[PDB]
């Protein structure tokens, strides 16, 4: 009954680097753009919107419908954003698909979007200080990486899943070395080429076209890796290197009924089966996945077994290697071009990231089944499974 | 199929007010266990909490979250915030409904939260500033009051819609006075009770109980409002007085499948037999009501007429005459107890909070069909009908 | 050789009182015209205004310029600030006698003024904050009331007397309490007319005269100093109602050659006979009098049994008391109207508040020779000797 | 009767620079260092320290006394800070030459200190802002570059000059190109190196000596000093070429009386003769100079040409020629190691680092009577006369 028509996503850009000073709707623009454009569909014929950002602090009224103006969808649409924070992007399109799926909509443009570089500094200052000093609180630390309720950083959380679930400092960084030369791997082949939409930074001493996701590390070593301080726990497992980044970018899919493609003579990326979101414990909010995968595999009917293709977000080494080792899927179908640690993870949009690669990939190698994951601080999970048609 | 089994909304608190230090989240527990406890549902059966909610700058990770483990909903649940600016509230029963619909979860709770007080201000800064003075934005203001098309105050776009529509400052004047006798009048009556849940300000040097809403204006007269001076457009016709204010406040629904509740042996509000959102011109987003109820109306097989009882936000006199006028709906029984002019406006928490109203008044004077409403920010309308059983 | 021709001080105000939006060069300025107005003097005769003033920041650029200038002094007389934290109004005074006796000048205005209100916070943010939160710094604190070597207020350095000296709560807050007792007494019977020049706070919705020191507490009890809870060491001996207080005020001199006083028929408040200033260690900065004090003595061929009235800024009871003893002088000719704890302490103005209290107190009971000396931060203490003629 | 015994300035860095992140006082605090080692001289035999410095909010308590203690300079002794903006590293040496002339110390070390870099953002936040967008005021621009009466840059009074004395572009270009290739030549052959002690700016990854003046520009040229727009007056003549930059350091002298230096063999750098401070309409700041020079001269009992070499601070090109305009004196003689639109001008010391720089050369080519002045905002201008032994 649905399908995702078209999809797109920007390049990823590293924290402070080519999206820098870019504003998450510019960026969601392109992107709403481009699934319109790829899937034949006009601006015109977009019922609704829908971009998941955890940190749109002072880019003004809702994004969202900014996204949309900017594209083109007429003002007679309609746009809103929404925040499961990382499960953001992938939650989009859920949401989107059951607003065609009660039938209160016919079209919709869904995934998600984050500038990280952008997100402001803020205090509370109505009451005035009389004295002393305050502080000028990070939102991007303290709206989209801090636990709320421990108080403490999501690599802490990643912390107490290595732990807990006995991963070394070898193993984490293991894995993602691996990440690195798989999503280097398939940037030099042309992998990340159908997926992106290049992204212009209107510039003023010239315009730079970014078609690329400049995050990922050439010829990553496990030499430099290992070399690496712990960055949450000083006597930890946790690195900057096998831990994902701070990132901008922006993703998305178009959808509508399988028999609404079908009137148009659009070849579906694929069927959205089931998808599934449950919650855990925030300490450990990196297992999120398991018990949101094996749900949504529950709804689909399928069995682990039946996945030709995963994508299950890096957040971080310890909470990745966990969640495979639990599931057990097959190593060799997850994350066949890499994974955030190399690819970067702009918090809202990452869902919808993830979404675009799997798609992408499902289509270039004739796979069949396909399922996205992410994990979820606060301590939930989300997943998505995918048919092609 | 979907009900609303319960509800339950704070008193709506004025600008730095009796919640000026109180975060949104806090409200939003407040409310969820309210829910609960009205329909005797234990918060270990909530599938999902759906919080929308404009402005959580400077609050922590999903705010939602946060709401619900504070309200005791385990955290095998999950929890997301949604932004529809003023539409938040409403649209996020709506997603729920959704939810239970498509027979992804059984139960949720849904609704909006909002501490217009406690919003920061803020700067990007991560650039640096080399030379020169820069701005701290409001970002109440910025983000949840200010058109992102042509950078004015909503207050504004109502100018466009006064003039427009030939609305006179007397008129709305008039308009205004009336909400707040009415709301006057049905605080006096404790009409305003049901709905209502104390709210616990924890203090210091003393614990305050908050069950009323402080903002109503008790004696408000006409040669008071007339000697007001224009807030927006220096020759002007739209005041604080007919104008809506800054508020903090949270209001929520429980939802269920009509036969679950029987199965529980509940009485519920009312039936959501159908919603609607659609887009307008973002000068005049106030006429947003306008093609939302008209389509909500359509999608639940009703007229104008049909209707019992009404709540059209009040964003500003101007933009409720408009609606009204052109909707030709009975005055009488359009905001009956008063609107936002008088009760407030919690900008994320509206939505709910006017569904409340509707569904107390519903079942206090007997009616059966009825209809919440709002215009939206960025040129959008959300519609609601509501049948009682 | 040099004499004080006229003197004169705003009534002081309270922190984020009656001067709190008041720029410090405005009270500057009406100090300016008194003592030019109360010494026969026109301000083109000016030749220099040296102002201290320890927290300028934000009012724009020298403002003892301003503070000259508003008062008519003309373009091409000169002004200048100083900075040597609470001795600054005192040494202004000795500077300005400087410029006279090296012949550089003939009539000086010189004396302090400080807004404590008005100080700003900041944060040095030119090279960008890349992520985390950043402090927003009282510069009040931070550049005015904090140890910069040991990092701690100048309530420490307080307490660090009070232990090594061994002086308990009960005689600190005897000491602060008869403080107020004298402030109370001498405003009460007009002792504070004479050197106070009222201040006019320019106001929209009414102007108000301020005459009055606003800071001395009446009928200050014993039970209320003693039920206080340490300020600075949870523990220690030091609070609120035995420290001087935040505050806003300026205050000034006319200076001039005895024979310039003279030709003009003015009858001087005072030969300045000489003074000093020598550093401490930081930690125990509140001895700073001790020998600053000594050391004006002896350069004035006087012993301190030669003086007939005394002014020993009260900084804290602790520090006080222990110049008192140390130095021996009798207690009951040492700050006979009160002193800095009941009339307040704004830091750069201070040094010439105590001056005119001196000078006004020596004129009216024909008190002879007279010193006045204050303790500062970072280790140091300014002494000065007057004559009557 | 008060010689310089020696003299030592640190490089000058550009804005954000070598110094981008070193607080004034340390800069200070290496020069207090140096000008004791030059001359022979212990730190326990120095009386006291002062400083100009401009811009030291956010710096701590009394930067003056924090640089003297970092360089030993005894606890017992004392420091102070002093504004008088751009003349203020020299009027502290004439203000440190007055304490050894009234006999008050025998050891003094006066020169100024500033670091634009390092000034701050702010904002008075202490009554709060109830609502709206507040500024985060530059204090590098509001307090130490812009007129208090006519609220414009200092660069503004330049362009009121350059009409008024009909200064061209031209003209204008042609002397800031003089300066910057005279700079180069002076820098290259090595001037520069006897007045200059080295800096190591303290790293983390590495120490680094900083001992050459950075903002000097090698090969300019008159093509594209010509090239550049007007910075202050869309259609003025005053550019960023042909304007002081924005800059760091740190620069002083150690005095004593001619008869100390005797007793301890030292040979001075020169005699104090006279100095003068005097002002001018604020609108026409940059011709303080003017009054100042003649007033100094006239003190000394010299007449224009009785001078050997000049130091005549380059606020902008148009007030510079304005001055040697009117003055009259060779061209030749001024400045003929280049000044502040090559070298740099940190405010505070800039007084203090244009003697250095006298001083020095005077010694190299024996000339045996000079004079160093400075321009000062708010209208003023400072000058002093030295004369070799
Ligand atoms: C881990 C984290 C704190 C790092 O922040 P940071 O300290 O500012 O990061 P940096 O990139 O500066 O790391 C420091 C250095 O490590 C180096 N580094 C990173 N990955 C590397 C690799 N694979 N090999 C070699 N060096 C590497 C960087 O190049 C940098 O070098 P430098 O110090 O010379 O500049 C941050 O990326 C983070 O919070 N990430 C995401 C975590 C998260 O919770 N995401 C949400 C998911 S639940
Ligand atoms: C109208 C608005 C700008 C007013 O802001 P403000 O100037 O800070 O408001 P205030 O409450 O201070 O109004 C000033 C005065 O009006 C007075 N006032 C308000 N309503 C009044 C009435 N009915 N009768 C008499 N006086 C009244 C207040 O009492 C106050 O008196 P005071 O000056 O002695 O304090 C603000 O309410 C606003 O933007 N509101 C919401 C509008 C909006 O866009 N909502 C989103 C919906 S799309
Ligand atoms: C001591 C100090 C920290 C107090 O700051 P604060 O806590 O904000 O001060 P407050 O005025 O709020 O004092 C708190 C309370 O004590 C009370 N109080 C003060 N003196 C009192 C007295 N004599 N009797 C009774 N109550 C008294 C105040 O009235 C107030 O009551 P409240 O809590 O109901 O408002 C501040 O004055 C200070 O730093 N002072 C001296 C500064 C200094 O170092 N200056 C330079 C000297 S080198
Ligand atoms: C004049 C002023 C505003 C320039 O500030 P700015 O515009 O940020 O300065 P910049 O140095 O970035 O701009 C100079 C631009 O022209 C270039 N430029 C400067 N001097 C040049 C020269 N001699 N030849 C060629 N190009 C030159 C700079 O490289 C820069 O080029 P870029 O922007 O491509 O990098 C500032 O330096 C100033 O305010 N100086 C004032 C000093 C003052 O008032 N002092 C107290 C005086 S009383």
């Amino acid at each position: 009954s649905i399908v995702i028509a078209s999809a797109a996503r920007t390049a990823v850009g590293s924290f402070n680097g080519a999206f820098a000073n870019t504003p998450a709707h510019e960026l969601g623009a392109t992107v709403i753009s481009a699934v319109l454009e790829r899937a034949g569909v006009a601006a015109g014929e977009v019922n609704e919107v829908i971009l998941g950002q955890v940190l749109p602090a002072g880019e003004g009224q809702n994004p969202a419908r900014q996204a949309a103006m900017k594209a083109g969808v007429p003002q007679e649409a309609t746009a809103w954003g929404m925040n499961q924070l990382c499960g953001s992007g992938l939650r989009a399109v859920a949401l989107g698909m059951q607003q065609i799926a009660t039938g209160d909509a016919s079209i919709i443009v869904a995934g998600g979007m984050e500038s990280m570089s952008m997100a402001p500094h803020c205090a509370h200052l109505r009451g005035g200080v009389k004295m002393g000093d305050f502080k000028m609180i990070d939102t991007m630390i303290k709206d989209g990486l801090t636990d709320a309720f421990y108080g403490y950083h999501m690599g802490t959380t990643a912390e107490n899943v290595a732990k807990q679930w006995q991963l070394s400092r070898d193993e984490q960084d293991a894995f993602a070395v691996a990440s690195q030369n798989k999503a280097e791997a398939a940037q030099k082949d042309g992998r990340f080429k159908d997926e992106i939409v290049p992204f212009i930074v209107k510039g003023r001493k010239g315009d730079i076209t970014v078609d690329a996701d400049e995050y990922i590390r050439h010829g990553a070593t496990l030499d430099s890796m290992a070399k690496l301080r712990p960055a949450f726990d000083k006597e930890g497992t946790v690195t900057a290197g096998n831990a994902s980044g701070l990132n901008d970018g922006a993703a998305a899919a178009l959808l509508m009924s399988e028999a609404e493609a079908s009137r148009r003579g659009i070849q579906p990326l694929g069927r959205i089966v089931s998808w599934a979101t449950v919650g855990v414990d925030p300490k450990v909010m990196g297992t999120g996945p398991i018990p949101a995968s094996r749900k949504a595999l529950e709804r689909a009917g399928w069995k682990i077994g039946d996945l030709d293709l995963v994508e299950a977000n890096e957040a971080f080494a310890a909470q990745a290697c966990a969640v495979n080792k639990d599931l057990g899927w097959d190593p060799s179908i997850v994350n066949v071009n890499g994974g955030a640690i190399a690819i970067g993870h702009p918090i809202g949009a990452s869902g919808a990231r993830i979404l675009n690669t799997l798609l992408f990939e499902m289509k270039r190698r004739g796979a069949r089944k396909g399922l996205a994951t992410l994990c979820i601080g606060g301590g939930m999970g989300v997943a998505m499974c995918i048919e092609s048609l």
